[PDB]
RNA sequence: CUUUUCCG
């Protein structure tokens, strides 16, 4: 019943109830702060599952924008979200501005002392189905 | 793969 699950439903997405949700969603992270909603926290996830099956790329902008913006406050909810949908989106359908975001985030991660990125990456390759990594990242994974 | 079930 949660629009963070209904909206995942196979015809349940709606531009109406969607905009609604995310509305109340960003309002209540302003109201409350970054790290401190619960809705914020279904959006990130509903965003993480329902890209990947259905890629809109102002949403995922969107999605990485406050997603970064959380993590460089120290709540990293948002990221890992972003993470997952990376690594899980991208294994169902590689998209090469995204799988170079993908590298990006994960290297930045990596630099910035945390390894979830990382990890994410590193399970990409290995259930992903010839591309051109990153040199500086393939490095990181070697001491993975 | 940490984040649901009606506070309108």
């Amino acid at each position: 019943q949660h629009p963070s699950h209904e909206l995942l439903k196979e015809n349940g997405f709606t531009q109406h109830v969607y905009h609604k949700y995310r509305r109340r969603c960003l309002n209540e992270r302003k109201r409350l702060g970054i790290g401190q909603s619960q809705e914020m926290n279904t959006l990130f996830r509903f965003w993480s599952f329902f890209l990947r099956d259905h890629f809109n790329k102002k949403m995922y902008e969107e999605f990485k924008q406050l997603a970064l913006e959380d993590a460089k406050e120290g709540y990293r909810y948002g990221l890992e979200c972003l993470f997952r949908y990376y690594s899980y989106g991208l294994e169902k359908k590689f998209r090469l501005d995204i799988f170079k975001d993908f590298q990006e985030e994960t290297v930045k991660d990596y630099e910035a002392g945390q390894l979830y990125g990382l990890e994410k990456f590193w399970a990409f390759l290995k259930y992903s189905k010839n591309l051109d990594i990153d040199p500086k990242l393939q490095e990181y994974l070697g001491k993975f």
